[PDB]
């Protein structure tokens, strides 16, 4: 109902029994399951779109939470921004790769052989490993969206999908999503024109799909929001509003500059601050892992009562 | 002077006296050089921001001429959205090369070594191979950008080193540029507020470069622009337009949703189409291949005149 005024994707019904099919299949094993969302949505001003406003997301706050999840247990459904940041990838760009990889020969037998000096990829192999891991577990299904259409309808059909395991399933959305939108009958068909003057555009404000989620689509699960603010002095007691309207169970609030080095989980009665230390920053930890294992400890507490 | 109300990007001194070094040693070896432009710009709403105005672009276009062009014996000075599409790279995404590539054995003597079966990553050998000859030859060089602020002063840099070739420089415009922006003094300091009611916004006109460009930064190089329309009846009038405005060699049109199998080359007096056969989209080739074919015989008759 407010999801029908958008496009559906293409294969919309197809997505939606392949992750009502991984999660039948995880929670028959009695694994818990998590939807990570991660990257940000983007919204087009034309009907044959050439420019879009696009809410900011690298991916690697979930791209690392995925990891990280799976290394406690977890079957995780990652749905994600096309070409944001990948599970296990995202620390080996193109140009690391592309100058560090060397044929060791001619392709013989059907297979190629390829050589690298292990300083040059630091932790390849390690990733490679990890990945393979999870898809010979079938443990890991990916769902890529674009636009704030793509990513309403699959967050809808995941809800879906996730339904039956009831407090099993865990929501943790990290994703970036449009506030604002133009509907399909204000926007001009063609190219908007540079010489045509300022750009005037008023955007209507996007329903907030947090409710209907919580009342109506996966009233049993464990919902973990996040909340992006810019400015310190108000970030808690807009993290605690979130929780009076929507109703769900936590709060991961953030401060833009320092999101890599510093979170607080906000619940009705409290706050519990996540800092990376010191002699953690050069042991390699990432704030990721502190998080999912202060999430993980709280989902078994309320799986249990 | 147009360019100063823009922020610069850091280290634009350091990229500036690259960029320089690059040219100068590829024109004392008499070798042509390139400025391949690929990518969107975006632009910000809020000083702390938290969402763009992005202008669409995948860098599929810009990455294959850059190809195209090492393959016909230029330099190249490669200006990239960062994580749009790269060289060589963009046909193997993170997904593929995860479950393509497996450990042989644990690294022994510093060396880590990888298998693959072949048909699972067509051409990378072949990949590997290219990027590797050119990063030794000294013929790429990558720059950079996110922001319009960051491309505008980079393109500035790019004109000043590529200046002295004279006709040998070559500037192929196929960025994504955004037409809008909010001045630095119009913008709220924070993040901008959902329950705050519509976004109405007015962004004013971005000034356009390519006059400067021609005129005053690289006036003796051969200049060639991009049009994009979404209406085919009009787009060759605008490129027409474009010449008569700029004064610059030559366009290529392109309509948004053909863009991958047709262009029209565009001058002040003639017109020229390039379509993708049938027994080509089968024996592999790209629309970049025959756009630099075309290119490069045009600038060979522009360094001879
Ligand atoms: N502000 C700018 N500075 C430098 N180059 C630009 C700028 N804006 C666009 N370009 C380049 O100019 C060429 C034309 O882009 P295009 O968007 O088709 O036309 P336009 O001149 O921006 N007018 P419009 O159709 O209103 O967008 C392309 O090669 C772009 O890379
Ligand atoms: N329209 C939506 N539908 C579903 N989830 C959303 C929507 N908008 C935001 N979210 C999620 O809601 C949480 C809060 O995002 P955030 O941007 O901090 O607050 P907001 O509710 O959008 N209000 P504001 O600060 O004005 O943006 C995050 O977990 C987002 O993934
Ligand atoms: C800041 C963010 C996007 C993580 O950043 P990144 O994807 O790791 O660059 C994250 O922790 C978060 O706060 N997500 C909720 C964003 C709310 C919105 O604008 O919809
Ligand atoms: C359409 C485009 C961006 C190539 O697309 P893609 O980067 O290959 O997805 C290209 O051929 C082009 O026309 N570039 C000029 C775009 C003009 C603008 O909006 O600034
Ligand atoms: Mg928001
Ligand atoms: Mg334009």
């Amino acid at each position: 109902d407010p999801v029908a005024e958008f496009p559906q994707p293409p294969g919309a019904a197809r997505w939606a029994e392949v992750m009502a099919r991984f999660a039948a299949r995880l929670g028959a094993q009695g694994r818990r399951v998590v939807l990570v969302t991660s990257g940000g949505t983007k919204v087009p001003l034309e009907a044959r779109p050439v420019r879009f406003l696009d809410n900011f997301s690298s991916g690697r706050r979930g791209a690392t939470s995925a990891e990280a999840f799976l290394a406690a247990g977890y079957g995780v459904l990652f749905l994600y921004r096309a070409r944001s940041a990948f599970p296990y990838a995202h620390r080996f760009p193109p140009q690391t790769w592309l100058s560090a990889l060397r044929p060791s020969g001619p392709a013989l037998s059907g297979l190629l052989s390829l050589e690298a000096e292990e300083n040059a990829l630091p932790g390849f192999a390690e990733a490679l490993r990890s990945y393979q891991e999870a898809a010979a577990a079938g443990t890991f299904l990916v769902v890529e969206f674009t636009t704030l259409a793509d990513y309403l309808h699959l967050l809808q059909a995941a809800a879906q999908a996730l339904n039956p395991l009831g407090p099993s399933a865990m929501f943790y959305l990290a994703a970036a999503v449009s506030d604002f939108y133009v509907p399909v009958s204000e926007m001009p068909e063609h190219k908007i024109q540079s010489s045509g003057g300022p750009l005037q555009i008023t955007m209507k404000m996007v329903p907030k799909l947090l409710s209907p989620l919580v009342k109506d689509w996966a009233p049993k699960a464990f919902i973990i929001s996040f909340k992006l603010e810019t400015d310190p002095a108000i970030v808690i007691n807009r993290a605690r509003k979130a929780l009076e309207i929507y109703q769900h169970q936590v709060v991961v609030a953030n401060i833009l500059e320092s999101r890599q080095s510093f979170v607080l989980i906000v619940t009705k009665d409290s706050e519990t601050k996540l800092l990376l230390s010191e002699e953690e920053i050069e042991k390699g930890v990432e704030i990721e892992e502190k998080i999912v294992d202060n999430l993980q400890s709280r989902h078994t507490a309320f799986i249990g009562d």
